[PDB]
């Protein structure tokens, strides 16, 4: 078993071929005394394995050490289904039959698939048979003129029925209502720095008499007013805090206001020490001056908005569906807002009412950034963002396929086969973990308004950048690149053209089977053990004033689960699956694998020191709609690996641009008019 793993293996493929083939002459054939660069062992995939393996076990056993200093599967053995319910929260029902629903859909799809799909991929001879390949379990072995695709499009097509039943069985278990009563204030924006509060409510008596309003909450430029009162209320704490030390000490103390100060332990320039309670007072002094000029310097300069506010729901809908384009008769037709002599110098055309949120927790210190200045932002943040996401992708791509540069020399003893497969699964999966740190920033600088919709816009927003940046990026790349060395490698202009009916992703498309199993063993063990929480509290523990402060770093060791950020990995994992489950069906069974392990590792991480969610259910219906939209993915992937292998005068391309049609077809009827 062991011998026969790389010892024989690697000398049987340089004694066959020789060429000489009658008729059939199928794409990467032979070479001179060698065989093609391309043909990798396996993908390297069992020493990886094994080394996975025993980095797991050693990372369990040091977690049982980090355990036993603050095995234990008895535990795991005994959790049921009820005590949750009893004695934790309730969100944590749902995400357990989310989380049962998603891993009996997979072990339903991997059970069905593994016995049918396995056989029809074998049944080829492209790959001259290779005992121990990888690649003919995969697409790449089957034939282009041959009927075997309408089963494969016929399964890939039952995904669809499949989980769109299970996505409305788990909506029936859910069984959460509609429960938004919040409609007595409508956001409006446009409005002109001139009018008053006076000149709107003469505008909507003269247009609307039915109504009657009291109060107009018309926003001032206080953005920088709660600036400054969060910056006071922290100075205030610290000067607090540092006279609380002073009481119980007796002692002066020194700080550095330079960043990263604390480390300037010599005399360097630029790391002077000041008295902590002075400085305090300064600047205490100067916010004091600022906030006091700033509140005489509010009226000078309006924002162009204001909030209005009712106490009936019927009226106010009405008023609220009239004069927009979303609520007013679909597709964007002839609205009539109520005329009057006040609308000429007040834009109700160009006017834009949407809902409002609960006026307690809207960021008033956020918006400053209205109007175009908006959209300047987030074309100067997010495309700097990808900028940096290309940057990010272009060299763990370029050393994963740093072996195939060159094209000659086909005796390919050069790759090592422990590196070019794990430092770059693992240095990509690390830029992966801290991207939602780098969005996270990038969020707060962006200083969205709305809380309600703040988990909603950072899963959304973190989504799409890990789709466009583990999913449809890399794989457009390494394909582009895999055409790059077939144009410089194989017949190019010695006697034919490009052949691009042998085209696939390099290393028998293997990368993303190495992610999976790193973000299953290795990567699980990492999420278990919390290598940055843990660097963190190191820090925080080390950083501090005397020897005997625990009492304040048990307060807020615990932390709140990441909805989004979890919500968002996890799907952008299963959608992944889902779009290389036609590709490649060996990443199945270790997709369910991976499963497995994260339901027993959320299961037991979910008792010991997670707190109980806060979060409402709308994050749950996005989950569902997100969920909902992973088979779309595949057939769009299924298409366009269908465009690419083969061209557009075969009536199954036609079909499958048919199918695609409705798919997309049948894609916003939920949108336009749906909620």
């Amino acid at each position: 078993f062991l011998e026969l793993w790389q010892s024989k293996a690697v000398s049987i493929r340089e004694q066959l071929g020789l060429g000489d083939r009658p008729n059939d002459s199928y794409c990467y054939n032979s070479a001179k005394n060698s065989t093609v660069l391309q043909g990798v062992t396996f993908g390297g995939i069992p020493t990886v394995l094994l080394i996975d393996v025993s980095c797991f076990l050693f990372l369990i056993l040091v977690f049982s050490i980090i355990r036993r200093r603050f095995p234990w599967l008895t535990a795991i053995f005994r959790l049921h289904d009820d005590q949750i319910l009893e004695w934790c929260g309730e969100d944590a029902i749902h995400y357990l039959s989310f989380q049962r629903h998603i891993i009996f859909l997979l072990v339903v799809v991997s059970f069905l698939s593994l016995c049918v799909i396995l056989p029809v991929n074998l049944s080829g001879d492209l790959l001259d048979k290779d005992p121990y390949s990888f690649g003919r379990t995969t697409i790449a072995n089957l034939q282009t003129d041959n009927d075997l695709l309408w089963l494969h499009t016929i399964f890939a097509v039952i995904y669809l029925f499949l989980t769109v039943g299970f996505m409305r069985h788990h909506t029936q278990s859910i069984k959460y209502k509609e429960e938004n009563l919040v409609r007595r204030t409508l956001f409006i924006t446009g409005l002109p720095r001139d009018a008053r509060k006076e000149t709107v409510e003469s505008h909507f008596r003269d247009a609307y008499p039915t109504c009657e309003v009291v109060d107009v909450q018309l926003c001032y430029n206080v953005a920088k007013l709660i600036y400054l009162c969060k910056e006071k209320k922290k100075t205030e704490k610290s000067l607090t805090y540092y006279t609380n030390l002073q009481v119980k000490t007796g002692q002066r103390t020194l700080i550095n206001p330079k960043p990263c100060g604390q480390f300037c332990c010599c005399e360097v320039l630029g790391c002077e020490w000041e008295d902590a309670i002075s400085y305090y007072t300064r600047m205490k002094d100067r916010l004091l001056e600022r906030i006091t000029e700033e509140e005489r310097h509010v009226q000078d300069q309006p924002l162009g908005m204001a909030f209005v506010t009712f106490q009936e729901k019927s009226m106010a809908t009405y008023i609220l569906k009239d004069f927009n384009a979303c609520k007013c008769q679909s597709l964007q037709c002839k609205g009539e807002p109520q005329p009057s002599s006040h609308s000429r110098e007040l834009y109700t055309s160009k006017w834009t009412v949407t809902f409002a949120a609960d006026p307690e927790d809207i960021c008033w210190k956020n918006l400053s950034i209205q109007g175009l200045r908006w959209w300047l932002q987030w074309l100067g943040i997010n495309f700097t963002l990808f900028l940096g996401l290309f940057f990010l992708t272009t060299p763990s791509i370029i050393l994963s396929t740093m072996d195939k540069f060159n094209v000659t020399k086909p005796i390919h003893a050069l790759n090592n086969p422990i590196i070019s497969q794990f430092f770059p699964t693992l240095l990509l999966w690390s830029f992966s973990a801290l991207l939602p740190s780098i969005v996270y920033y990038s969020t707060l600088l962006e200083s969205h308004w709305t809380k309600s919709g703040e988990n909603q816009i950072m899963m959304t927003k973190v989504y799409i950048f890990l789709i466009f940046m583990v999913l449809i990026l890399p794989s457009l790349g390494l394909t582009s690149l895999d055409f790059f060395f077939r144009w410089l490698f194989d017949k190019t202009s010695s006697e034919a053209s490009i052949r691009l009916e042998c085209v696939f992703l390099p290393d028998q498309g293997a990368f993303f089977v190495n992610y999976v199993i790193a973000s299953a063993f290795i990567g699980n063990g990492m999420e278990l053990l919390r290598l940055p929480g843990l660097i963190l509290y190191t820090f925080r523990m080390i950083m501090a004033k005397t020897a005997a402060d625990r009492r304040n770093v048990k307060q807020n060791q615990a932390f709140q689960y990441e909805f989004g950020a979890m919500y968002a990995w996890m799907l952008c994992v299963f959608t992944v699956i889902v779009a290389y489950s036609i590709t490649c069906p060996i990443i199945a069974p270790f997709g369910l694998i991976y499963i497995l392990l994260k339901h027993m590792v959320d299961r037991h991480n979910l008792y010991f020191v997670y707190l109980p969610a806060k979060l409402e259910k709308g994050i749950h219906f996005a989950a569902v709609n997100q969920a909902l939209a992973a088979p779309i993915l595949c057939l769009f992937w299924l298409y366009f690996f269908s465009f690419l292998r083969l061209g557009m005068k075969a009536p199954a391309t036609l079909f499958t641009f048919l199918v695609l049609l409705l798919t997309i077809l049948v894609c916003l009827a939920h949108t336009c008019f749906g909620c």
